[PDB]
DNA sequence: GTTTTTAGTTTATTGG
DNA sequence: TAATAAACTAAAAAC
């Protein structure tokens, strides 16, 4: 129960306050790593083979290794290239109707909560989505890091809110240079009808109440078992 | 280009060979830990704190720490509880349209294509996901752990490849406790009426080819030094 | 064997 | 004080 990231939408010199939370949470269960002969808790020393002896974390540098494993310590201003890591505001790119995206690159989303000072500008701004029915494409920072990200509206029948979903970059699908279905296809048509019936018998609609976590309520079980 | 496991989708009677691809590699630049002195690797190697002394692996548990603080001592028993880790199977429920699900869920993305030379049995799923145009729902088990999934089908142009993405579980999403948003807020209809053709001057289609990772790039271009 | 992929696990910022 | 990204181990299936 507390927010993330506290800036303002920066679509020209709109600049809505927002408060982002933290949408999902990974609600499977976590455990800790302990020592069964003498109940220790676990602790990582990070230790060079070659010699043997412990460092403080301040000494190390960051290394890309490539084909040939050559080891190159990233300067302060190679890692300080972006102004973008300054800018604490979310950039607005372009707007694109919601049936003009591909399900597949939505990775991880986040709410947008707004401050009640001004809620009066931000309720036109989602009502105007719900409107038009167009995404946003926003450019996003968070943690230090740039990801590309959408702004899209979902209502939640009481009030109505947007969310932020984090993209993958276009780069980031992997061509399927398949060639497997280019093989020609023979199929009857007397065959087609049959896969109708069968997949429509199979017929429902969703019900997220019905499905669970089969195995995470079972080992929560365990937990109660114990104690 | 390596798969990731082989198995079959088997509901009912079907059981078509399918050879699932990871769909989204993460191409971002990842990092070793090294430092000067020993010019070298570093290795992270585990130790008691009251111990002192190097431990191995094979002689540590799993622990789970409530607000107590109190010890779980898990054993395997308990883990073999659940045998859907035994399956190798997709095990579908149910089949609901594409737009009954919503698209928060969407995890992660996985490849779909036949193993066994035949393929007719796959064209005829992929052709009935086209044309019924609803998704499916299946129990995916993987890696020893079990999550929810569903298949549906992405027409890349020449192939009617189908796809299966990992959703979180319905209990995953946090609900949206805000009591200030209710408040009523009285919106003179012509603010809204000039906002209108204010968004659409920034209305555009999607460009994917023109989207990069700038950051990335310049990175890129810093390694390229050499 | 193989290097990838993936889930499990401290750990080190950073921002309510 | 809690959530997110670095970086490594540690299984662990395909062929």
């Amino acid at each position: 129960m507390r927010a993330i990231w506290t800036g303002s939408i920066a679509f020209g010199l709109v600049n809505v306050p927002v408060k982002v939370y933290s949408a999902t949470a990974d609600h499977d269960i976590r455990f800790h790593q302990v020592h069964a002969k003498d109940n220790g808790r676990i602790r990582y020393k990070r230790v060079c083979e070659a010699c043997g002896e412990v460092v403080d974390y301040r000494d190390l540098a960051r290394a890309y290794e490539s084909g040939d494993g050559q080891m190159v310590a990233i300067t302060d201003d190679d890692i300080a290239s972006l102004p973008e890591e300054r800018s604490r505001e979310i950039e607005v790119l372009e707007f694109v109707p919601a049936a003009d995206v591909d399900p597949m690159m939505f990775d991880r989303s986040y709410f947008l909560e707004p401050d009640s000072k001004s809620s009066k500008s931000y309720v036109l701004l989602a009502k105007t989505l719900a409107e038009t029915d167009r995404m946003a494409i926003v450019h996003f920072t968070l943690r230090n890091k740039t990801r590309l990200a959408a702004l899209r509206v979902k209502d939640f029948g009481k009030r109505e809110v947007m969310m932020v979903h984090t993209l993958l970059w276009p780069d980031e699908i992997r061509d399927p240079d398949f060639p497997v279905l280019d093989q020609k296809v023979e199929i009857k048509p007397a065959e087609l009808k049959m896969a109708g019936q069968v997949v429509d018998s199979m017929a429902d609609d969703f019900n997220p109440d019905r499905y669970h976590d089969t195995y995470q309520e079972q080992l929560q079980e365990l937990i109660d078992t114990k104690l």
